[PDB]
């Protein structure tokens, strides 16, 4: 095999992409690499191959639990259903895909506008400037993850000091990464238990109810896949969320657009998801099972490959001017929420929470505009996610 370059190409700077991945999807080759942690692995960067890696059945995601995982954080995270092949994968989606549905999401549709509501009901009166990622993005993913699941908000003051130690790569050291994240797994454990002696009306309930009298989950899948679904709502949706704030309010001349035509939203909210590089480099890993050739490389069973997913995004060979925001695009087939099997479980809710989000805040700021220049906003380091650290506006 070649020499391995170094992964990362560097620190994912605010939403600029790496000029390696455009050379890489040209080159039509996968990229031998050598990542922070684990095995070495074949970087992916073409939407097609991309596409392959994510759901091929000859690239595994249950192969990966017997190695040590090429990837960028230090410790393995436990990832549920997104850890396990067939048919544990089926066995264990099955107990959630109804919840997730875009019928079952829809009727969260008047609560999450009412909460829209009362967030932007407080801006007014608080007054510009106001931190749109600490008095709007984040009550908002993060009262409608809990009230989905079960999990009190009220209880963010201890548990979100341990959801960063799931999505750190440099910003903590792996020994307080090891400590937040069983810190994290008692804490879920501690609502397990609350709920065999006290039912409860939510998600979190009922997974415990079907592990209980159905036996259709280990009590440790039942912890993960809990423990997953507050990971995904609770910050993943935030930091899209509060990045896509970012493109809107230093391309202003896109929230005007959409401003002045709210029915572009869904087409607003998909490019959105196309464009913005949410993921910092790369997903999960995937674990050849016998040999697959792509990208001008015969990948032997057992090598490991990594789908640069935001590199897919902006394929050529996919979107007309894939560098460009079109927030009116009307076909995108997109990879920001993966592809086949293990497509993104809260799809259907990230829509729904951005489509009402973006609509009131366009639609009752109508001059809403960044107090700082687009340079001065701070961005999170270190972490497997982008994000505006904070966004302060004015209208
Ligand atoms: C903007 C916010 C989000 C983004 C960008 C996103 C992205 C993704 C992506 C790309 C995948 C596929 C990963 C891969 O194959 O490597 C995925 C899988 C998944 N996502 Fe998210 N997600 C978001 C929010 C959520 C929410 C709110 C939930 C649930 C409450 C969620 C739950 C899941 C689950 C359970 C899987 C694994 C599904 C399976 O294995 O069948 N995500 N997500
Ligand atoms: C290489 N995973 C990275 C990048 C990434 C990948 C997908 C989406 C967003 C970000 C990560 O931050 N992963 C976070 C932090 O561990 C957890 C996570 C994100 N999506 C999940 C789905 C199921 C279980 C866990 C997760």
């Amino acid at each position: 095999t070649p020499a391995p370059v170094r992964y990362p190409f560097g620190e994912a700077v605010r939403l600029d992409l790496h000029p390696t991945y455009a050379e890489l999807r040209e080159r039509r080759t996968l990229l031998r690499v050598r990542v922070p942690h684990g095995d070495d692995a074949w970087l992916v960067t073409r939407h097609e191959d991309v596409r392959t890696v994510l759901t091929d059945p000859r690239f595994s995601r249950a192969a990966a639990a017997g190695r040590d995982e090429a990837r960028l954080t230090p410790l393995v995270i436990r990832t549920s259903v997104m850890g396990v092949d067939p048919p544990d994968h089926t066995r264990l989606r099955r107990l959630v895909a109804t919840a997730f549905s875009r019928r079952g999401v829809e009727h969260l549709r008047p609560g999450i506008t009412a909460l829209v509501r009362r967030l932007t009901d407080d801006m007014v009166g608080q007054g510009p400037p106001v931190d749109l990622v600490r008095s709007f993005v984040t009550p908002l993913s993060g009262l409608v993850i809990c009230d989905l699941l079960g999990v009190p908000y009220a209880d963010r003051s201890r548990f979100r000091h341990w959801l960063e130690a799931f999505f750190s790569i440099t910003a903590l050291p792996a020994d307080e990464v090891a400590v937040r994240i069983e810190a994290m797994y008692g804490y879920i454990a501690e609502l397990v238990a609350l709920r065999r002696a006290e039912p409860t009306e939510d998600l979190l309930g009922g997974l415990v109810r079907a592990r209980d009298r159905d036996g259709s989950c280990s009590e440790e899948e039942l912890v993960d896949l809990a423990n997953v679904l507050l990971l995904a709502g609770y910050h993943t949706t935030a930091s899209q969320l509060a990045s896509s704030l970012f493109v809107l309010l230093t391309q202003p001349e896109h929230a005007e657009l959409l401003r002045s035509r709210p029915e572009l939203a869904p087409r607003a909210v998909e490019e959105l998801l196309r464009y913005v590089p949410l993921i910092a480099h790369v997903t999960f890993a995937r674990y050849a099972t016998e040999d697959v050739w792509l990208g001008g490389t015969l990948v032997r069973a057992g090598e490991a490959v990594l789908p640069a997913v935001p590199s897919a995004n902006r394929d050529a060979e996919v979107f007309d001017e894939p560098d460009r925001l079109d927030l009116t695009r009307r076909h995108n087939p997109h990879l920001a929420f993966g592809h086949g099997l293990h497509h993104c479980l809260g799809a259907s809710l990230v829509r729904v929470q951005m489509e009402v989000a973006l609509t009131m805040l366009l639609g009752r700021f109508p001059d809403l505009a960044l107090a700082a220049p687009p340079d001065e906003v701070p961005w999170t380091r270190g972490m497997q996610a982008r994000s505006p650290l904070r966004l302060p506006v004015t209208w």
